[PDB]
RNA sequence: UUCAAGGGCGGGGAGCCAUGUGGACACGACCCGAAUCCGGACGAUCUACGCAUGGACAAGAUGAAGCGUGCCGAAAGGCACGUGGAAGUCUGUUAGAGUUGGUGUCCUACAAUACCCUCUCGUGAUCUAUGUGUAGGGGUGAAAGGCCCAUCGAGUCCGGCA
RNA sequence: UGAGGCGCCCAAAAUGAUCGGGACUCAAAUCCACCACCGAGACCUGUCCGUACCACUCAUACUGGUAAUCGAGUAGAUUGGCGCUCUAAUUGGAUGGAAGUAGGGGUGAAAACUCCUAUGGACCGAUUAGUGACGAAAAUCCUGGCCAUAGUAGCAGCGAUAGUCGGGUGAGAACCCCGACGGCCUAAUGGAUAAGGGUUCCUCAGCACUGCUGAUCAGCUGAGGGUUAGCCGGUCCUAAGUCAUACCGCAACUCGACUAUGACGAAAUGGGAAACGGGUUAAUAUUCCCGUGCCACUAUGCAGUGAAAGUUGACGCCCUGGGGUCGAUCACGCUGGGCAUCGCCCAGUCGAACCGUCCAACUCCGUGGAAGCCGUAAUGGCAGGAAGCGGACGAACGGCGGCAUAGGGAAACGUGAUUCAACCUGGGGCCCAUGAAAAGACGAGCAUAGUGUCCGUACCGAGAACCGACACAGGUGUCCAUGGCGGCGAAAGCCAAGGCCUGUCGGGAGCAACCAACGUUAGGGAAUUCGGCAAGUUAGUCCCGUACCUUCGGAAGAAGGGAUGCCUGCUCCGGAACGGAGCAGGUCGCAGUGACUCGGAAGCUCGGACUGUCUAGUAACAACAUAGGUGACCGCAAAUCCGCAAGGACUCGUACGGUCACUGAAUCCUGCCCAGUGCAGGUAUCUGAACACCUCGUACAAGAGGACGAAGGACCUGUCAACGGCGGGGGUCUUAAGGUAGCGUAGUACCUUGCCGCAUCAGUAGCGGCUUGCAUGAAUGGAUUAACCAGAGCUUCACUGUCCCAACGUUGGGCCCGGUGAACUGUACAUUCCAGUGCGGAGUCUGGAGACACCCAGGGGGAAGCGAAGACCCUAUGGAGCUUUACUGCAGGCUGUCGCUGAGGACUCUCACUCCGGGAGGAGGACACCGAUAGCCGGGCAGUUUGACUGGGGCGGUACGCGCUCGAAAAGAUAUCGAGCGCGCCCUAUGGCUAUCUCAGCCGGGGACCCGGCGAAGAGUGCAAGAGCAAAAGAUAGCUUGACAGUGUUCUUCCCAACGAGGAACGCUGACGCGAAAGCGUGGUCUAGCGAACCAAUUAGCCUGCUUGAUGCGGGCAAUUGAUGACAGAAAAGCUACCCUAGGGAUAACAGAGUCGUCACUCGCAAGAGCACAUAUCGACCGAGUGGCUUGCUACCUCGAUGUCGGUUCCCUCCAUCCUGCCCGUGCAGAAGCGGGCAAGGGUGAGGUUGUUCGCCUAUUAAAGGAGGUCGUGAGCUGGGUUUAGACCGUCGUGAGACAGGUCGGCUGCUAUCUACUGGGUGUGUAGGUGUCUGACAAGAACGACCGUAUAGUACGAGAGGAACUACGGUUGGUGGCCACUGGUGUACCGGUUGUUCGAGAGAGCACGUGCCGGGUAGCCA
RNA sequence: ACGCGGUCGAUAGACUCGGGGUGUGCGCGUCGAGGUAACGAGACGUUAAGCCCACGAGCACUAACAGACCAA
């Protein structure tokens, strides 16, 4: 047959791109020698295209203007603390290791020095837990426990913008145009409803998958659609 | 070959070469005749979809939130009028886009997809120019096997090839 | 009373009857005889030819001889010869005329040879031996040329109907130019331009070419000429993004991703230093010239120390205030023009960049001091300081002054105002959407001077300059969006500025038929049709008023009702408008949204929620999307995906994410099932590869085995909003469960037009209800649903030429004339008609009939018309796309192992390697990545296969390998999907021999046993059938292993007649068994019980392996066993309606033809009943026929196409007669029924459901008959149904996909050559003229039918009821004609009136060929 | 193609009557709701008006003239 879609998607062409060049910029912790001497002041409140999420310009003491992951509550004048002695307030980064067991943060390293990598979505928060000398023990949104270096930096507070995902689209309109700000190609049309040269569930007189949708790990890309590797599917038992 | 016997093959000197010709096999194999398959190339001046930079949408209708005034109420509020001007909102041959029916006209055409009337959309998932990107078992597809220069259930060109 | 001969009845078919025809009757018939003739290429006979043979001969050279016993021929075999090219040898011809060509003479059976004459003007032969790109009627053959077609189609159709009269030029003028008159275009038919074109631009001279006719013209031809820039583009900047170099990959590169660097990337339309006005040319022009101005750089001089912070460049969508120019308009003045019943109407009244100046809004400061005030169109503002007052900063492409005794104008050479595009500046609102960048500029003065190069510059920009082969009705971007009336308007309509008469052939006929567009139609009003298709109805605005239902938004402009002009004078709102809303009185018309513009309305049902998407070019939908619902994967060194790799998308992203799927708004809901399949988890035990390890083997190795055992499987569990499933039976069974809520004859229900009801005169429709659901049912989503819809169906009101039933008219064609001028098609012949025949569907054959030639117009019956090597069907050891648990493989994922890889069945470490980090360093770590290999999964991908037979194919079956009987026709052989029926073994005895013996069955004496008799065979003999067998081939007993080894002959397999395996009979040799012996035993009495090569194993001996010896392990001779049943041997599944090719009438569908079981109709016999009574009437059984309407059968015609059903329209026919006429019978009183006879003249109609045919139904009727004509009729119509491509439902299928089920949508080409006919002409024949006739022939339905009255309340009859002859009046259908009457038309005409233009008036144009409305003469019509 | 007339003529047109269609012309005068007036839709009279006719009659005024040819 004919590569599907997801085959498609691969090659990175424009249709299936993020309108990069649209982009403003990656909300990564910025990098301190030590001491924590560095504090700068919100300037302003932005919006940020590639989250649907407000952003906040600082200018920092040194001089240096970025952007940063604003949590909830950040405002203009407000100052901002980056480093080990960061004051322990809602917008200020510091290692795990500084903060207090049971406070929300956001903005989490993965690997000490990264930049950030978890929860960084709108309304989303990260819980710190258990402390350490080895390792600093974290509640991600999904709910999993991460185990993480108390090295790795985070922002202090929920991510702004939460309760986004509470009001429905309504309209087709309104999809389009969040989807003409992100890497995805968007409407979809179901593999039921395409031809058998198309994709795994195409053909047939009435619209059926024609096999189980449940596909195993191991199939190779072409055949890998449905439900990928599922444990369970319904919602019964 | 055979305890044995019986079979098979061969045996009392004619061949080798040349020229013409009959016929066989491989090769194009008396000649033309078709749908393929494969290789390397050339196409996004058409069109599909994306991106960049620009452009277009008379006039009218309806009258959401919000706000106001008055009255009623302890209050929460309610009621009336006004204001306001929302909307993949309505009418609309505005521009512009499209095409339900006539199974009209045409059907060696004006035209290898045209003409007329009727019809639909017309502030948005809108329409449109130019630039730009994606290439052949690959694109692109709000999915019709649609579209990728009058050609697509696998483009075009030349070659494989007689 | 029997028999025979001929005939009669029985006896009905479709265009025109037939024995071939005429026609024949003591025959021209039939039968019995006879007589004489005609009549083939046969037979006889003369001559000749060929061939075979004979004699003679070197001869196949002559000559002679023989043929009663020689003479036809497709495929094919054999042999002699003709012609063409060039070579060679030998030998000739030609300028006293070669070859070729044309016409003609002679020869040869013929291929072909040869001569003559004319032309021609230079080459040409013969013989012999060679050579070969050597012979054409054909291939939908190729190329070129050419005829008929034909002076034919086109040069008309489009909302742009365009001209006419004079004159000019010229050899020539409808279309080249001038004037007048008349028109066309207004977002274009005008102005400026982008792309693209490329000289098309201007001038002169031309008309052979090009131009839909002509041409003096031109985008054509010839020759010249034309594009001028510091300030308009380019050039500069960067956008999406591109390339180059470096680096890396790759076998490699012109290939490839990242990361660096550099460059490239915007001419209308992104950013951007600076130019305006006028004049000038045939053609350029912000470029030249005149006037004025401006920018950048540089130099000089003065000033300046500032200089980089900031600002700008620089930005989305929606609403809106303020400032404000042009334009437009109003008022008044000036200048000029027009008009002339008035006094009006038109134009102009100018003047730039630039320099200077003014500043509203926003922001801010001072003052002030609000506790309720300030302000807006709106939001809003304020003790964190409102209003007010003052001030800083600060706008226009704007005002004002200069510019300007510049320019421009014939002149005047204005002034105010309103509404205000441009442009300037603010306020508000929206985002799960956030609306470029860079160069540059400002910041940062002035004088003077110098420099400012390079490239573009014409013209078109489109119904003739671009693309579409064209001077193509198509396509093609930008700006002019503010010209006047109109009105809501960038709408219509009319008119300016400007453009044009080139959406380029004309002339003529009251101008016929017919067609395209269109106007008007009395009465009826959807009767038309599948369907109101088409057309129409309604219509603008204001007032009143508005239902069910609803998601409370909506439904809604629901519906329904009323008003609407003009004139006079006013009121209200507002600053005012040349803005809006009303009032009073007057008044005209048929009509006041007067034209134009401008909704028909309502209800029920199905589907999809909605806006949106789609098959460029037959599908716009119910299909796709959608928000919403849901499930799955993944913590980011992730999940998913691209790349061979280097690397990459997602991703400037991080679970409120984004990937993979399903369902498809809201609302109420979403049951049961984990057995199979899928996915996932677990797993004692079982199973599970390679490496390493161990044993055997090998001096080594191959190899055999063992131990260990990853993923995977077995096994267990979870999971259905995972594939899917929810039956049959009984009051459980398969296979897990056994259908819950709902809905239900459905777009799912076959039965089916289900049943009841509604509605209609009548309703296969529609709606409601019931509902056992052939075969509904819950995210394969169920139900339901307001709103929405060019979606499917139904009903109503209104309206109407859809119809009854057609008419008249309008414009363009059509017809005639001038000019221009194709194509399709053509084997030939061709004036046909009726029948027949024929490969059964003939203009050409046969028989008749008819037929004087040619031409014009027509509508299309036929040429199975033209156009396409049938799309349907089958066939091919064809193709392709698609599917899957088909075959075989390939990627990819998982997993073990080896290398990378290090130190001290579980562990630590660090040093490789990986990752995070700017770095230090941190994390990880011998793992991971990567290289190799092994096991599992693996339609993601590739190549293939998927057989044959067959009254077409599929399904079914196997007549696909074997045996018997019959078919089979008395030797042998012999077919069909022919009839009956078997074999794929079984048996160590059920084999072999010998001895002894005789069996079924029946009878007699004591179903077991014993005795006797009869008993040729009916028993038994493994199994089909047919056959064989009695001191046996059977039985019993005993013994035995010949069911043995080797090797043949012959027959069979396969008649004849070649072919393997297999089989049989018969031998020889060896060794045996039994018997006295002869002899018997090569399995079972005979005919079924079977298998190649390659490979393996096995048996016994021997041969052999690369210099040589030994050992291992191989290779071979002979044979046994292991299977291919598609059985003389491939390893092998489907779909295609997305399809494609080659062919087939070798093979199906429609139709034809044959048949006639079926169907229709008839006849014979007449049981039976009809109260009695065969025969008034009904009529079983059985028997005999006719037809060719039904159905079946066949495969004869046709696959290089003969278009389907139904309907429609139009014509002819048949009779087996429904009515009408005339009759007979009656269980006939009458009236009326019932049955029958002659008879085809005429008639046989309108409606409801349904595509329907048929049929069911309704009201009428004299009756509302049936059938044939290719189931007449698509070069006539329709397109509802059938029958492509899209889509849905049910059922089936794992799936692709299917269904002889349902359902929505879905394209109909052509200019007529011949023939045929309807009408019209010209000629010839009879044979200068006029007028009048005749009548062979030919056509008719010219007439058919009904009602009523008198007869008559009579005859008849108890009564009830109730005729006829005949004479009348009328209706209906058909027919021919006519217009006084009625009606229609009537773009003659007259009138009314809306908008606009001509100033008003008068009088007119336009609004489609009448703007609209009213009336209507002639004529034509019903 | 057909039919009629052609001066021995009414064949066609002009003109005039007749017969028809429409519906009361231009202009002027009076009136006219009003309005100081200007002005004024409309009404009445003149006006069986005006305009028009594919028909008929009369009428040689114009045109059927002039004239060419064939023919037993
Ligand atoms: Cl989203
Ligand atoms: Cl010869
Ligand atoms: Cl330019
Ligand atoms: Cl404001
Ligand atoms: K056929
Ligand atoms: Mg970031
Ligand atoms: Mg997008
Ligand atoms: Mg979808
Ligand atoms: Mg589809
Ligand atoms: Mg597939
Ligand atoms: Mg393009
Ligand atoms: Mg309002
Ligand atoms: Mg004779
Ligand atoms: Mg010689
Ligand atoms: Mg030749
Ligand atoms: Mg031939
Ligand atoms: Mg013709
Ligand atoms: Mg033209
Ligand atoms: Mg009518
Ligand atoms: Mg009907
Ligand atoms: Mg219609
Ligand atoms: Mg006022
Ligand atoms: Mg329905
Ligand atoms: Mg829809
Ligand atoms: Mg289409
Ligand atoms: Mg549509
Ligand atoms: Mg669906
Ligand atoms: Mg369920
Ligand atoms: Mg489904
Ligand atoms: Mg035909
Ligand atoms: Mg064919
Ligand atoms: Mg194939
Ligand atoms: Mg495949
Ligand atoms: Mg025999
Ligand atoms: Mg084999
Ligand atoms: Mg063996
Ligand atoms: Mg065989
Ligand atoms: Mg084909
Ligand atoms: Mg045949
Ligand atoms: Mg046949
Ligand atoms: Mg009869
Ligand atoms: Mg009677
Ligand atoms: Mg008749
Ligand atoms: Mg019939
Ligand atoms: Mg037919
Ligand atoms: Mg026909
Ligand atoms: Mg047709
Ligand atoms: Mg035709
Ligand atoms: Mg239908
Ligand atoms: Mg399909
Ligand atoms: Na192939
Ligand atoms: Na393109
Ligand atoms: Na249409
Ligand atoms: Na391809
Ligand atoms: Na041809
Ligand atoms: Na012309
Ligand atoms: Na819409
Ligand atoms: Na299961
Ligand atoms: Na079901
Ligand atoms: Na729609
Ligand atoms: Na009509
Ligand atoms: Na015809
Ligand atoms: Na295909
Ligand atoms: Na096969
Ligand atoms: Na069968
Ligand atoms: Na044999
Ligand atoms: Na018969
Ligand atoms: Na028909
Ligand atoms: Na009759
Ligand atoms: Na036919
Ligand atoms: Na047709
Ligand atoms: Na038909
Ligand atoms: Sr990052
Ligand atoms: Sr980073
Ligand atoms: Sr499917
Ligand atoms: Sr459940
Ligand atoms: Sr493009
Ligand atoms: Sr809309
Ligand atoms: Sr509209
Ligand atoms: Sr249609
Ligand atoms: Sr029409
Ligand atoms: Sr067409
Ligand atoms: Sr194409
Ligand atoms: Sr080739
Ligand atoms: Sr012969
Ligand atoms: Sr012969
Ligand atoms: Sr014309
Ligand atoms: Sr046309
Ligand atoms: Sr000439
Ligand atoms: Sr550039
Ligand atoms: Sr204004
Ligand atoms: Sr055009
Ligand atoms: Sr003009
Ligand atoms: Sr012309
Ligand atoms: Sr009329
Ligand atoms: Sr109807
Ligand atoms: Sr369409
Ligand atoms: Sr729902
Ligand atoms: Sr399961
Ligand atoms: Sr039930
Ligand atoms: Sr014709
Ligand atoms: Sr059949
Ligand atoms: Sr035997
Ligand atoms: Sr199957
Ligand atoms: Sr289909
Ligand atoms: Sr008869
Ligand atoms: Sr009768
Ligand atoms: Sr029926
Ligand atoms: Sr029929
Ligand atoms: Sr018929
Ligand atoms: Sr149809
Ligand atoms: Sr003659
Ligand atoms: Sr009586
Ligand atoms: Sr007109």
């Amino acid at each position: 047959g004919r590569r599907i879609q997801g085959q498609r998607r691969g090659r990175g062409t424009s249709t299936f791109r993020a309108p990069s060049h649209r982009y403003k910029a990656d909300l990564e912790h910025r990098k301190v020698e030590d001491g924590d001497v560095i504090a700068g002041t919100v300037v302003d409140i932005e919006h940020d295209p590639a989250r649907s999420a407000p952003v906040a310009a600082v200018e920092f003491e040194d001089g240096d203007r970025r952007l940063i992951l604003a949590p909830e509550g950040v405002g203009v004048g407000d100052e901002l603390q980056v480093g080990v002695s960061a004051e322990i307030a809602p917008g200020n980064t510091l290692p795990l290791a500084e903060i207090p067991e049971g406070v929300p943060v956001c903005n989490v390293e993965s690997s000490p020095g990264d930049g950030g990598k978890f929860a960084r979505a709108s309304g989303v928060n990260a819980q710190l837990l258990t402390h350490d000398r080895n390792v600093a023990v974290v509640k991600l949104p999904s709910g999993e426990m991460k185990r993480l270096d108390p090295q790795c930096r985070a922002t202090i507070g929920v991510v702004a913008g939460g309760g986004r995902t509470d009001k429905p689209f309504v309209k087709a309109g309104n999809k389009h145009h969040k989807m003409k700000a992100r890497g995805t190609k968007w409407p979809n049309v179901r593999g039921v409803a395409m031809n058998a040269v198309d994709h795994p569930f195409g053909g047939g007189g009435r619209q059926h998958p024609g096999k189980p949708k449940s596909i195993s790990r191991n199939a190779p890309p072409g055949r890998k659609v449905g439900d990928i590797a599922s444990k369970r599917t319904g919602r019964g038992g």
